[PDB]
RNA sequence: AAAGAUCUGGGCUGUGU
RNA sequence: GCCCAGACC
RNA sequence: ACACAGA
RNA sequence: ACACAGAGACG
């Protein structure tokens, strides 16, 4: 590489320009390295380099064979030295030679290079190296080198005359570089190989002398020596390990380390896979006796027909062969009642008789409505004057009823023994009926299951024809108009004609009739939950009615995890609509009455109901977006959205998980559509996950229409169309409609069965196929070791591998490791585990998750059947280690294998996964398991992390690899090159791995001292005591005889009873014995470390196969590999270069990627069929789908989870947590438009959950919301529609304080605040004190106390834990050193709001749906007190609290002050420039565009962090008060830094007490606290569009709509756009714009208050014209331009040459934006400043800073000069941003004609001083102008 | 009830009388 | 760092 | 000591 | 009505 080259290649403009920060992977192929013969003579270091080995790449072709001499002083900077040795042959450059001499400390700074060309430009470049593996290292090396240098360059650059500076920056690591600098990938990969070279060196040099290196610190050292000396001291007692775990000899391992692999038994066993892979592909797809495509497609459809078939009647064989019944899909009645008015009375009259002689369900309507009208039901008629009265009372706890609530609206019928009989059919006091006879019949065809011939063909007409989403003029009825007033509120912050189009959509969405049908189902489910804790005695029923419409349910409760009964009843006059279609269950005529047989919900079917309306709407708003309709037009819906919607209402009442993973599979199943010839695809494939029982309509109907899509893919796979330069495919459907759709909808047609909610609770009696998926595998166990880790074979049974091909995998491995990261990896890496190990602490295992309590105690069921098992908490065990005097995990890890060894097993205990596709077991557990699981996964860790395409240890990694494949197969076979990918995952891939496998793997990489420890740690797993649950073992217990279809069933109750002896069960024990298999992700690390392995060897092989050829010429190409834990993708890319031999070379390159599936099993891994292999132009990898240069999301998986119910207990969290969903929608691929729609119906949900259906009272709330719009009083925030989901929930509360009246309430709260003294009640820092802060001013608790109170007792942490912190501060800044330290640090763990909330809640969605009954009425919320006062009593209910804040905080008058701006909202400048930026995008305007399919991942970054401190206060505070070196700084820039830390707050002190007692804080945790957040954030949303104060308008632009582009005068921004930017010169240019301002005609100009092109253009139009006169008085009155001039000059003087200086104290006085400015001025010679900004207003503050910025950019005047004023302002300006008035660093701000062209600048301007011009009018032509 | 991990974002019968 | 949410294994 | 080097 | 190739719940 050259210097010169690379540094006259930048592009500089005027003043200093950073640039922005590049990556470079590496990714071109690398020579072997040179021989390295490193000496040390104690005369220097003398290195003998040899050559570079032979390659072509002209890679590694700077490095010069010979002898090297580098002294001993210099030798701890090699590897800084030798990698820029060629970039910069010099060493370095002081600042003083290169830039005009300054007097600060930093004149002898030298950055590595200072450059400078011939015009005068200067580069200055700095070098740096880290020996870091991820990207993070790069980061911070390049963060920290920007910091040490950008300060003393920007104030030399003050001092400079026309300066043109960069500033590059380069960082150089093993695998990857961040720089500034224009670098090529050949010069970054030079980089990154001489660093390998250079750190081999530095390595070698060490090992031979210890005095090279520089001292590391004392605790570095520390870890290091308690890490050797455990591995050094530790004996597992193999012995003993042998004894005692099966297979557990270390003979085994030394064998696997000293016998070589076997070379023949290798290349028999590869010769026999490929001959037996060729069988089966040339069997398995027709390719012999050689007949075409059409006949091979045809005998595929046979296949398939035939297979399928198979299916169907094997499923018919073992049903009850019934071909119609009546069954309905959906539970509920299609009524559509018209909405009513608010009420909840149960006012009936008159007709009972009618209804008493109408079967059983209308004896029990007459019954209970007789019962009503006659007064004995208690509470039927709601008092909502009562209620308020409650709500307002100054004195709870007096004059609120307790035992009111014991008979509300609950009445006892004395029905008929008939009556109850057809009840207890259903289930409702079922128990007690269970002997009748009857019910045996029903109970016994209750486990039928159905016929796949079964009639379902309603069920295909409801989805094509429905009136799910016609209008149901229900749009000016309450409901309606509750929700568009509280839309319309919070749509008056942004109330534009976008924000009216939205809203007139989503409203026109939400009176669909689906919409309308899930409001009262929605109401329905409140109530059934409102219910849960509604207790009835034996008879007792409640009567309830839905607040919005004519629906009254009859209500049976019982044990809140057992079912809730509910009938439904309405009046058939009442019946306005209704939903067409036959998927509903049948209704009851009862005369005037229709009502609804009993039905049960239980607590976990409840959440889809409550949330059924949001996902209605969402499911519109996204299928009407995905089909191409826009959001703004009435357009009648076609059959493909009333399909998908229909299909998405069907999944969310249904609920079940047979229905969901039917659907699941059709990814899989659609997947070989993808398959590339000489292959067919095979979606048959899949047939044996679709074989179970079939219990509804939905799941047969669904399994009939996925195997009808299973024929059409085995005859038809997609088609590719490659037309320009893409890939495009053709043939893609939806697998369930069968309609022809895009390939994204197809994809995410893949997700609908995500609908079905994750959270079911699962029964005892489905709680035993989890033990039969352990059991199987553990059945399979070989009943010969001799393929267990000993021996070689060809064919492996399951569990089984071979020695050999293990060894060579491990081989292959070792030599991409040494390739990548040197021949002394491995030296490298015992010291990094060493470290990791021995800092490692006990608190940092002292984590929230569960543990197993199961011991041998709990092993025989005699003992424990009257017992009841719970799990534990880490923390307990952590914190009782902790007490006893352990305090790190070394000293811990050697007593906890002790245990485990005298235990004789690893102690487990299971539960069931909530997940969807299908079924997962989960391992937890003891405390001694973890602790010695924990250090062989820190080791794999290690190992993996050098891995070069491993992926769990490497998450760059995850998209790295595919998308430099195209540039590494562009350079390797030049362009036109073809690519075949396989995505493979494996089959039950933690069950099939027998650990020694696992062992051989890990100890292969590791040195030696720590192979003791990995041979015993692992091999506890092969002896696993699994504990069942104690219900399920004892209703087992109960029967002794197996009456069941199952095997398994009958082998499990006869293990258990004795009847028959197994290797997995003894007789009356609680738990299931295993040797087989790592248990679900519990050995993560080392797996994925093995299958790295593997496929290292498979990608080699494959290598060595494409140089063989086919026929003897080799086939050029290019292989990479991809790993994750058992996900794989290898990507193939060839160059055939003629019709011919690409034939041959595709049938080559599928019969590799055929013999995975079967080389697979000789590593003991089986490829899954979810396995997609010979796929061209299109990869998948971790649900990421990579279709060609097409990257699809599927969106709808995000869209199903953006409303979750939260569990969050402060009342703005619930629309922080929803911003955060919201966010990740956007991500996900939604566009803005549809984002606010998704946001509209958050709104919906989130004022469902404050009572909007439930409480009576939630009108008067609402009005009162109106004149009080809080958000932590339950007011919702909308965003912006042009931006929504981007900017964050704080960005809208910054908007809500300076739009709405919410800036009033927060300036009293920041009064009052302010005016407490650190004695008073209620005193809380303002420093600590943000908007955050003020918005989680009010909270309510859903947890209990009395649990975390327990949990407290049970772990003795001192109650004076804050004091003894105060004692010593420094316990909170570094790591522990004894068993005080350690215990101070646990009770501040334990004590923290967010580790208490998670150890109080359980599971308390229920509470939170059920509270919307009394959230506004009833004292539950706790309010700060600081903030809404001193209250009569601790608690409050919401309107209690809006009334509180009505009568004290809305009388203030005045909102915030720019200094209160400032401190509660610290980034409110780049808030307020991204909102200027946003307010040019106002009107629904624009054009429908090509969406040019282009698509790629990009972050916008906004709001970023501006330039205050080089390093975080956290370390600056650490290192001055206690010495702890953890920033990288010397003792003068340590000085600097602590000098403006003093600035930003003068009461710091370099003494901790004195900073304790001198400062706001009361103790010296709350100060840690703030001073971790001192640097407020930075927000960055990474968007999935096109391939890109500029990109959030491109974003903003493109992204409002697919396909659609949000945008006489812009014809002559068209010609001035081709003007600016034109061949021509000044002369030239100059006419033609005049000519253009003379010919068109503009209109004339207007006063606006916001910055316009159009009227700056109207301005220089009326310039050359001279029309108005004179042209400053028409510039003042339109408000646009900086206006004025000195009031008094500064004396002007001559500088050394040709340049004019200033010396004086100048005055300039005009007008900017309508605001009288004064601006002070000062100089010394070199420089020019500014010393006070005075102005007649603050209303536009921010306009006029950024104003102001302008006005000195040209005038050469900077804010870098801190003023002495020490009075009082209200912001002061440090670098033109706003700070807080109490700083001491910036300048205060006070209350109190011709035409130019630059380069592609066109300005209007006049002249100021002598040698010095300012500007005051400017237009930039943009891009867009065209 | 909620294991081992990776990313990304964020935070620091209270019952309807 | 700690906690929370979502997605992925 | 200043100025360098930085898992 | 929920669960389930009849292992449970319906108190
Ligand atoms: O929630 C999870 C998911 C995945 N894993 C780990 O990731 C492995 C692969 O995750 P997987 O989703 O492919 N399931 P697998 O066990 O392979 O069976 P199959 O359905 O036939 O593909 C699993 O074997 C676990 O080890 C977990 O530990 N927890
Ligand atoms: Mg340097
Ligand atoms: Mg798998
Ligand atoms: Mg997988």
């Amino acid at each position: 590489m050259n210097l010169e080259v690379l540094c006259g290649r930048i592009n500089v403009e005027n003043g200093l320009s950073l640039g922005e920060p590049g990556l470079y992977d590496q990714i071109y192929d690398r020579p072997g390295l040179p021989d390295l013969d490193v000496t040390v003579d104690a005369t220097g270091v003398t290195v003998d380099i040899g050559a570079v080995p032979d390659s072509a790449s002209q890679l590694g072709s700077s490095i010069n064979a010979g002898l090297i001499t580098i002294q001993l002083s210099e030798a701890y900077k090699i590897n800084h030295d030798f990698t820029f040795s060629g970039l910069s042959k010099t060493t370095d450059r002081r600042l003083s030679e290169v830039f005009p001499i300054t007097h600060d400390g930093s004149d002898g700074m030298t950055p590595a290079v200072i450059h400078t060309r011939l015009d005068g430009t200067i580069v200055v470049v700095e070098f740096s190296t880290t020996r870091s593996h991820n990207i993070g290292g790069l980061e911070a090396a390049y963060r920290t080198k920007i910091e040490k240098y950008r300060d003393p360059i920007s104030r030399r650059v003050d001092i400079m005359e026309n300066p043109r500076v960069f500033f590059g920056v380069i960082v150089v690591s093993s695998g990857g570089v961040l720089s500034n600098m224009p670098l090529t990938q050949d010069e970054a990969e030079e980089l990154m190989y001489r660093f390998c070279i250079a750190n081999e060196i530095y390595t070698k040099a060490r090992s031979m002398d210890a005095d090279i290196e520089l001292q590391k610190s004392e605790e570095e050292l520390e870890a290091i020596s308690r890490a050797l000396s455990f591995f050094s001291l530790f004996e597992p007692n193999i012995e003993r390990v042998e004894g005692t775990f099966p297979n557990s000899e270390i003979k085994m391992l030394e064998q696997f380390l000293s016998t070589p692999a076997d070379v023949d038994f290798i290349t028999k066993t590869l010769k026999a896979k490929e001959v037996e892979a060729y069988a089966d592909l040339c069997d398995s797809h027709y390719l012999k006796p050689e007949k075409t495509i059409q006949e091979r497609l045809e005998i595929n459809r046979c296949e398939a027909i035939d297979k399928t078939q198979d299916l169907l009647a094997g499923l018919h064989a073992r049903s009850n062969k019934q071909t119609s019944l009546n069954r309905g899909t959906v539970k509920l009645p299609p009524w559509l009642p018209k909405p009513s008015s608010e009420s909840i009375d149960i006012k009936t009259d008159s007709g009972f008789g009618s209804l008493m002689d109408h079967g059983a369900y209308g004896e029990l309507w007459a019954k209970c409505l007789l019962d009503v009208s006659l007064g004995n039901v208690e509470g039927v008629v709601s008092d909502p004057a009562k209620e308020l009265d409650i709500a307002i009372s100054d004195d709870p706890e007096k004059d609120t009823p307790k035992e009111a609530k014991i008979t509300y609206r609950r009445f006892k019928p004395a029905l008929s023994s008939s009556a109850r009989q057809e009840f207890s059919l259903q289930g409702v006091e079922g128990k007690k009926w269970k002997r009748m006879a009857a019910n045996q019949k029903k109970e016994k065809e209750s486990h039928e299951t159905l016929s796949p011939f079964l009639d379902v063909e309603d069920i295909g007409d409801f989805l094509t024809f429905n009136n799910l989403l016609t209008d149901s003029r229900y749009g000016d009825e309450s409901i309606q108009r509750a929700v568009s007033i509280l839309l319309e509120k919070a749509s008056a912050m942004q109330d534009t004609e976008l924000t009216h189009a939205l809203n007139d959509s989503f409203k026109r969405n939400l009176s669909s009739n689906v919409v309308q049908w899930s409001l009262w189902v929605s109401c329905l489910a409140q109530e059934l939950a409102s219910a849960l804790k509604q207790h009835c005695r034996a008879g007792e029923f409640i009567i309830k009615k839905l607040k919005f419409w004519p629906i009254y349910v009859i209500i049976k409760p019982t044990k809140s995890s057992s079912h809730i009964f509910y009938s439904l009843g309405i009046r058939k006059a009442d019946v306005t609509r209704r939903l067409t279609g036959r998927v509903f269950s049948d209704t009851i005529d009862a005369g005037e009455w229709e009502l609804t047989e009993f039905k049960s919900l239980k607590t976990c079917k409840l959440t889809n109901l409550v949330n059924l309306p949001c996902t209605m709407l969402n499911s519109i708003a996204f299928w009407r977006e995905k089909l191409g309709v826009a959001p703004w037009l009435v357009r009648k819906p076609c059959s493909e959205l009333r399909e998908q919607v229909g299909l998405t209402f069907l999944i969310s009442l249904e609920d079940k998980s047979k229905t969901e993973e039917i659907i699941t599979l059709t990814r899989y199943t659609q997947m070989e559509g993808f398959v590339s010839p000489p292959m067919l695809p095979k979606p048959q494939k899949m047939l044996g996950k679709l074989d179970g029982p079939l219990r509804t309509k939905l799941q047969v109907y669904l399994l009939r229409k996925h195997l009808d899509c299973m024929v059409r893919i085995a005859s038809q796979p997609f088609s590719l169309i490659p037309r320009e330069g893409r890939v495009e495919w053709g043939g893609t459907f939806h697998a369930i409609s069968g309609r022809s759709t895009n390939l994204e909808n197809m994809v995410n047609s893949w997700y609908i069965g995500y609908y079905k909610n994750k959270e079911e609770s699962t029964e005892l009696n489905a709680l035993g196929e989890m033990y039969k998926k352990i059991v199987e595998m553990e059945e399979d166990k070989p009943s010969s070791p001799e393929f267990l880790g000993w021996g070689d074979t060809d064919s492996p049974k399951k569990h089984e591998f071979s020695r050999s091909f293990l060894r060579a995998a491990c081989s292959s491995l070792e030599r991409e490791i040494a390739q990548r990261h040197g021949r002394q990896w491995k030296q490298n890496l015992e010291e990094r585990v060493l470290r990791e190990i021995g800092t490692k602490n006990i608190l940092d295992l002292a984590s929230m998750k569960a543990t197993s309590n199961f011991s041998k105690d709990w092993e025989l069921y005699s003992e424990v059947q009257t017992k009841e098992y719970h799990r534990s908490k880490l923390l307990e065990k952590m914190a009782t280690l902790i007490e006893k005097g352990v305090m790190w995990y070394i000293d811990a890890v050697g007593q906890a294998w002790k245990a485990v060894l005298d235990d004789g097993c690893m102690r487990i205990c299971l539960f069931k996964k909530n997940q969807h596709g299908g079924l997962r077991e989960i391992y937890v557990m003891d405390a001694n398991a973890r602790l010695v699981q924990f250090g062989v996964e820190t080791m794999a860790r290690c190992v993996c992390e050098l891995s070069p395409h491993e992926t769990v240890a490497n998450p760059r990694l995850k998209n790295s690899i595919i998308e430099n494949h195209g540039l590494k197969s562009a350079r390797s076979l030049g362009p036109g090159s073809i690519n075949i990918n396989s995505s493979n995952d494996a089959k039950k891939w933690n069950q099939g791995h027998y650990t020694t496998k696992l062992a051989l793997v890990l100890c292969w990489f590791m040195p030696a001292k720590f192979h003791r420890f990995i041979w015993a740690a692992i091999s506890m797993f092969r002896r696993k005591k699994m504990m069942v649950d104690l219900r399920f073992l004892a209703h087992l217990s109960s029967k002794s005889e197996s009456r069941s279809s199952d095997p398994f069933r009958e082998a499990m109750t006869d293990a258990f009873h004795g009847n028959r002896d197994v290797s997995w069960m003894d007789k009356g024990r609680t738990y299931i014995k295993t040797e087989t298999g790592m248990m679900q992700g519990i050995l993560h690390f080392t797996s994925s470390l093995l299958h790295s392995c593997v496929q290292s060897f498979y990608k080699s092989y494959f290598v060595s196969k494409l140089k063989e050829g086919y026929m003897g010429e080799s086939i050029s190409g290019v292989v990479d590999v991809i790993e994750g834990s058992d996900d794989s993708a290898i990507m193939i890319s060839i160059r055939p270069k003629s019709d011919m031999d690409e034939v041959r070379s595709r049938f080559f390159v599928a019969n590799l990627l055929h013999s995975v599936k079967f080389l697979n099993p000789l590593f003991g891994i089986y490829s899954s069929e979810k396995s997609t292999v010979n796929t061209v132009y299109c990869v998948e990898y971790n649900s990421e789908f990579h279709f060609h240069r097409h990257l699809v999301r599927p969106t709808l998986r995000w869209i199903a989870a953006s409303h979750q119910i939260s569990e969050t207990e402060a009342l703005a969290s619930r629309q922080e947590d929803y911003s955060n969903l919201l966010t990740q929608c956007l991500e996900g691929g939604a566009s803005f438009s549809l984002t606010y729609l998704i946001q509209c119906a958050q709104l919906l949900h989130h004022y469902m959950l404050l009572g909007l259906c439930l409480h009576p009272l939630f009108g008067t709330f609402m009005g009162m919301l109106i004149s009080d719009p809080d958000p932590a009083l339950g007011f919702f925030l909308m965003d912006n529609p042009a931006f929504a989901g981007g900017a964050g929930f704080r960005f809208n509360l910054w908007r809500a304080c300076k739009t709405t009246d919410l800036g009033r309430k927060y300036a009293y709260y920041f009064n009052e605040i302010q005016g407490k003294t650190k004695g008073d009640e209620d005193y809380r820092a303002l420093d600590a004190t943000s908007g955050g802060t003020l918005s989680h001013s009010v909270m309510v608790y859903w947890g209990d106390r009395k649990k975390y109170q327990a949990l407290l007792n049970r772990m003795g942490l001192p109650e004076d834990w804050v004091e003894q912190i105060d004692e010593n501060p420094g316990v909170l800044y570094r790591r522990a050193a004894n068993k005080k330290e350690l215990l101070l640090k646990l009770a501040e763990k334990v004590h923290s709001p967010g580790v208490t909330s998670s150890l109080s809640k359980g599971h308390v969605v229920p509470r939170v749906v059920a509270a919307g009954v009394y959230l506004l009425s009833r004292h539950c919320f706790r309010f700060s007190s600081s903030i809404h006062g001193r209250g009569s009593t601790q608690k409050a209910s919401l309107i209690k609290l809006l009334m509180m804040s009505s009568i004290s905080a809305m009388k203030h008058g005045g909102s915030l002050n720019p200094n209160q701006e400032r401190m509660l909202f610290p980034q409110a400048q780049e808030y307020d420039r991204v909102c200027t930026l946003l307010e040019e995008v106002e009107h629904l305007t624009g054009k429908f565009v090509v969406r040019e399919r282009n698509i790629v991942r990009s972050r916008i970054d906004l709001f970023q962090e501006p330039v205050d401190l080089r390093c975080k206060a956290e370390d600056l505070v650490s290192e001055v008060w206690f010495g702890l070196k953890r920033t990288k700084l010397g003792p003068r820039l340590l000085k600097e830094e602590w000098d403006k830390l003093r600035a930003s707050f003068a009461w710091l002190s370099t003494d901790p007490s004195e900073t304790l007692r001198d400062g706001p804080f009361l103790s010296h945790v709350q100060f840690r606290n703030f001073i971790a957040h001192v640097d407020a954030k930075s927000r960055s949303v990474r968007l999935l569009g096109a391939p890109v104060v500029t990109t959030i308008s491109q974003v903003v632009r493109m992204n409002f709509f697919p396909g659609f582009s949000l945008e006489s005068i812009s014809i002559l921004k068209h010609v001035l756009f081709m003007v600016l930017n034109g061949p021509y010169t000044e002369e030239y240019k100059l006419e033609m714009i005049i000519e253009a301002f003379s010919t068109l005609v503009i209109p004339q100009p207007s006063e606006v208050i916001r910055k316009s092109r159009t009227m700056t253009l109207c301005l220089l139009s009326n310039y050359l014209s001279s029309r108005g006169g004179s042209i400053l008085d028409q510039i003042e009155r339109a408000q646009s331009g900086t206006l004025g001039g000195f009031s008094k000059p500064q004396k002007t003087f001559v500088r050394p040459g040709g340049g004019v200086g200033y010396k004086g104290k100048g005055v300039w006085t005009g007008v900017m934006e309508d605001t009288h400015v004064q601006i002070l001025i000062d100089g010394d010679g070199t420089s020019n400043w500014l010393e006070e900004i005075r102005l007649s207003s603050d209303a536009r503050l921010y306009d006029v800073i950024e104003s102001i910025r302008r006005l000195c950019d040209d005038l050469g005047i900077n804010n870098r000069v801190a003023s002495a004023y020490r009075g009082h302002c209200m912001v002061r300006l440090s670098g033109f941003k706003i700070k807080p008035a109490s700083r001491t660093d910036g300048c205060p701000v006070r209350i109190m004609v011709k035409m130019r062209v630059r380069g592609d600048i066109l300005n209007l301007s006049v002249t100021i001083q002598e040698g010095r011009v300012m500007n005051i009018l400017s237009y930039r032509p943009r891009d867009t102008d065209i």
